[PDB]
């Protein structure tokens, strides 16, 4: 069976049952979008944060790649965080990793991927930092355990940008944690603790006028 | 309201886990297992286009990447990863490039505004503007931005048979590549006509096909 | 030891900082007080190909930045932090793009070897061969690599001129550029012609240059 | 016109070369075999075959913005890859400099545009060192950032499968200097690492045959 073709049709089937559940939906979204969320999650299929949410189109600002990865200098998620924060002004900006993801399963394996392996460049980096930790754990162990850190990685990457900082500052813009958990289909919170003493060593680093 | 809409989210995360254990006890656990998606969707980040969503579909069935527009710049990791990936290791059938009506990325690159990291983000569209000028300025301002929006995904669909993985899997299985356009509006998706002449393709592979 | 080329460079450098001493020792430390360097010069990073060398210049004159085949891809952050720096903030008054002969990057641009994280850096080459194909093809190899050695140094300049900070110092204090080829068995440098319709120039002002 | 003057220089240097190295243009015609990466400062006062009083044909070169390593940078990665796996030189330098404006700028907090992300790893070790940087005058601070980024840029480069191999296979060296713009001297920076260190970085990067 075409899953294109199919798509479309189940495509034009949630639209006429949209006019008619909730009538004033789409025409207001028309209008223009004010989410209160950005998601930076996984590309993975099994991650699709609306529906995992109980959400609805207008709700989530969404940057999904190859395992959540906030590289500093990325253009990509660079450009979607600059304007989620100044233009929209989402007051939540959500790093969501996920189990069994097979990017932080690459990470902790040495096979050549050929362009993958500059993307993962963040996940082997923590790998050498944490090696000792990590090899202390069971493959399906090390998966959960990179991917948290992978969170945490990206939610000090996230908070090393300016506009983020800015935003903390100026209008309490909130940055939280997340695995989801594909059996599940439960979100966990981290508990990403950091010193108050490392926001204030950022802020004197990255914030600019 | 007085609702933080971050704890809501949770809230409303978990409902939507019961859900899935009372109706479909089995869905989440074998996917838990390995993911089988046969389509590749690259689409705006725009709040209003959720891929599964929209499709009418389930965790498990689109492989998704999402950036400002829906810009394929050829040289990008994070679109370059997800697309080795999916059609290399995942094998789907399907690449749809999703371009929208409304879409505040295209409507920017039509602007001269400064907007700091995004000018570098959008020159992609502002290459198409160039190119398309004449064409553009003989439009009203909102056709601009949807024929805008359409060339973006036609350029797009060209980047992305621009990348050997992409040529290979056409030929080895008949990877199929889509360039479609939301109406936030409506709901609805629209497919592109977005014909090339075959003689395209043929310097295409030529030119870009590797070992 | 004798044969460590590393050694032996380090032992030269303190021959040359003698020789400066010697020779012309207000130079250096003069240079310590700030750099003034006229030329922003984009070439390729070709160890036949060093700058300063083949202008007959000195320290503090050339700006520099060199990459695989002289390569601008109109996104990159390392060509596009140089260029913002050179042209707004040391106001250098020539950029200067230099391929060179028998620039091996060219040459692997026109095969179809795969070459690891160079595939992606080579793209702009390689949409040149697609645009260009049938003039390529109409050549012989030799002659395809320097015909498309000069079609990258003219996108080049074409990349260059749809930046904001580059067409802003074009018009308000006549910033110029300027395509070069280095000839690597002569070690003469040749201008390239790279005239462009007035109407292309408009189109990329119209479309680039911010408010 | 210090562009046609430029010019008239190198035709003069051109002809000069064919009378006091008559051969080394028709022997550089044929290929190059330098033995030598030079990774540096774009600075105008950083030209490496000057400063090491070598000949063209002698270095292949790099220079960037406070000769920075972003990990998954291409322009960086891809002379990377072609310097050590296809022209296989034998060394890899690192070369930082005094009086770095690119250096001095990410101890600053001004906005500078396309310029921010590009200096973010400098940011990230002004974080990381921020109680040293502090505890030094200003001109102090800038030499100590600019070393640090040399030893960060020689840890980045040294997580990239193709160096550990050529490290291991041919015994390829990585070099760190930092150029004083004032006296003419490269010095050698210490760059000590533990054995510790380049174990688990071979562990973590290094690509299976
Ligand atoms: C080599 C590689 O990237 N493998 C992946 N496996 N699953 C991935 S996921 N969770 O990002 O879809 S990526
Ligand atoms: C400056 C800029 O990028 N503006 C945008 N407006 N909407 C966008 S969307 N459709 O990607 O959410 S981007
Ligand atoms: C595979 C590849 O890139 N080959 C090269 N040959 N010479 C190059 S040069 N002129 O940039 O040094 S690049
Ligand atoms: C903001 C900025 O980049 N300023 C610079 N000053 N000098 C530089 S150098 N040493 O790289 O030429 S960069
Ligand atoms: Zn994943
Ligand atoms: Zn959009
Ligand atoms: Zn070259
Ligand atoms: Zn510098």
């Amino acid at each position: 069976s075409d899953k294109f073709s199919a798509a479309l049709a189940k495509n034009k089937e949630w639209a006429a049952k949209c006019s008619q559940e909730h009538p004033e939906l789409l025409p207001t979204l028309a209008v223009g979008q004010h989410p209160e969320i950005l998601w930076i999650g996984c590309s993975d299929s099994r991650c699709p944060e609306t529906t995992i949410l109980g959400l609805l189109p207008g709700d989530v600002f969404t940057h999904r790649n190859i395992a959540n990865v906030i590289h500093p200098a990325d253009l990509s998620s660079g450009a979607v965080i600059e304007f989620a924060v100044r233009h929209l002004r989402v007051k939540h900006v959500v790093i969501c990793g996920h189990t069994k993801c097979g990017g932080v399963a690459a990470a902790l394996g040495n096979k050549g991927l050929g362009i993958l392996d500059p993307w993962l460049i963040p996940l082997r980096q923590l790998r050498e930092q944490h090696l000792a930790e990590l090899q202390s754990l069971s493959r399906d162990e090390a998966v959960v355990r990179l991917a948290e850190l992978n969170v945490k990685e990206g939610l000090k990457a996230l908070t090393q940008k300016s506009v983020v900082l800015e935003a903390m500052q100026e209008r309490g813009l909130q940055v939280h944690g997340l695995i989801y958990d594909v059996g599940s289909g439960f979100l966990r919170q981290l508990d990403a603790a950091e010193p108050e003493e490392a926001l204030k060593a950022r802020l004197t680093s990255f914030k600019t006028d």
